């Protein structure tokens, strides 16, 4: 198959322009699809995940123009819920957002949709989105293994009381958020117990506010939400840059810098994954901070103990960069890594040992002990375009590595070995 072969980087030093938060940008076209006016997006990430949105969204007869460079998209909003009938099928990929987001969206009024993508997403639960959905009224069957894509929607959610599980992902409770505020009548959603990935619960709220609809949260625990509502266009909206994508040029620097900096992220940052930076920081690396901008110089690099439930994306990264941090670093309460792009957990110990580390899988966190010094190794990125971008850092040591199917990171960052090429340098 495909592979990629990174020769040693002697220090990395540079600015890197981020290209859109694949988070922000799914969330962004769906609201503007929902919506009334036209919105333009600008700073869109073009990526996989965003293609199967934009896909989607034409499939459902939404109009919408890009720019050349995909980046800047003018959305004609539908001004309410959108429909189709006939168990259209809608191929999703493996972009969880979408799938999540479009499986409540589409429960409102009446439609026949069929939502599906690749072999992954049809591994990867859906459950607890369903059974809130259904107690909201929506008509779902699953058309293969239960509580699990594809799904074949056929309306009815008029919203009431409401219970989801927020335990395996955060991903359900922002696809009830989204979708209650365009029921006919209002909707409690009330959390069955522990809340994980938190954040991204921010950024959906944010979202929705800019789109016109805010909601009383009651300490994350219960959500009362008005129906009857509808979108508005912001009119001209900002896509930040991808905090996630920043992990891997912030860890560079704190591993091979070196200073390096991202634009288009800032400190006023919606995105979680901003914080990725304090670990960083508490691993030895000194980080500034601007409005546009968040830099990483190089200072040392010890091991950390750690809870990562609120960065999970992010803190794979800390799973790479521990094979250069002194002492042994353990990632805690990250359980949910396990159904995601891939089990995560299960792939980064198995790649993580190929390149010489002792990892200790555990079952909702890992613990990395570094090898005196790393070894070359062929590594396999499990259709996981964050495989492929935590590994490349595996060359910022005195071996080259081997990334299997590069292309994979294009899901979130088609230009992710370029942008990591600008900022490495030889002397
Ligand atoms: O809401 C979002 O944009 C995301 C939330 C996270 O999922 P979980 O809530 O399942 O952890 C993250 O891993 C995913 O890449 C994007």
């Amino acid at each position: 198959m495909e592979s990629l072969t990174l020769q040693p980087i002697a220090r990395v030093d540079g600015t890197i322009n981020l290209p859109g938060s694949k988070s922000v940008s799914n969330r962004a076209l769906l609201l503007a699809a929902l919506a009334h006016g036209k919105t333009v997006l600008t700073n869109l990430l073009d990526s996989d995940d965003v293609r199967h949105m934009l896909n989607a969204l034409t499939a459902l007869g939404v109009s919408y123009t890009l720019s050349a460079d995909r980046t800047r998209c003018e959305i004609i909003g539908n001004g309410g819920p959108l429909h189709a009938e006939g168990a259209l099928e809608l191929f999703l990929g493996n972009a969880g957002i979408a799938m999540r987001s479009l499986a409540a969206a589409l429960c409102l009024g009446s439609n026949d949709i069929v939502l599906t993508g690749e072999p992954r997403m049809k591994e990867r639960p859906i459950g607890h989105l369903v059974d809130a959905l259904r107690l909201g009224g929506a008509k779902i069957t699953y058309l293969e293994q239960e509580n699990y894509p594809p799904l074949r929607l056929q309306g009815g959610f008029t919203g009431g009381n409401v219970d989801v599980d927020g335990s395996v992902s955060s991903q359900f409770l922002t696809a009830l958020l989204m979708t209650a505020p365009l029921a006919p009548e209002d909707t409690v959603i009330r959390i069955k117990g522990d809340l994980v990935s938190k954040p991204y619960i921010d950024i959906t709220l944010n979202l929705m506010k800019t789109f016109g609809v805010e909601i009383e949260n009651q300490h994350y625990q219960q959500f009362v939400v008005k129906g009857g509502q509808s979108y508005q266009s912001p009119g001209t909206y900002l896509v930040e840059g991808d905090a996630s994508s920043a992990s891997y040029f912030l860890a560079a620097a704190a591993i091979k810098g070196g200073t390096v900096k991202v634009t288009g992220i800032g400190r006023n940052s919606m995105q979680g994954d901003i914080r990725f930076a304090d670990v960083l920081e508490k691993m030895g690396a000194t980080i500034c901070w601007g409005d546009d901008y968040i830099s990483c110089t190089r200072g040392e690099l010890n091991a950390i103990d750690m809870d990562m439930n609120h960065i999970p994306d992010a803190a794979m990264t800390i799973a790479t960069a521990a094979l250069f941090a002194k002492g042994t670093t353990t990632l805690r309460n990250i359980y949910n890594w396990r159904v995601k792009e891939t089990d995560r957990l299960f792939a980064m110990a198995t790649e993580l040992r190929k390149v010489g580390a002792e990892v200790e899988e555990g079952h909702d966190y890992i613990r990395i002990t570094p090898p005196e010094k790393l070894n070359f190794a062929e590594i396999a990125t499990y259709n996981d375009h964050r495989m492929a971008m935590c590994f490349s850092l595996v060359a910022l040591s005195d071996t080259p590595v081997t990334i299997l199917d590069p292309k994979c990171t294009a899901k979130t960052f088609p230009d992710y070995f370029e942008q990591l090429a600008r900022i490495s340098q030889a002397a």
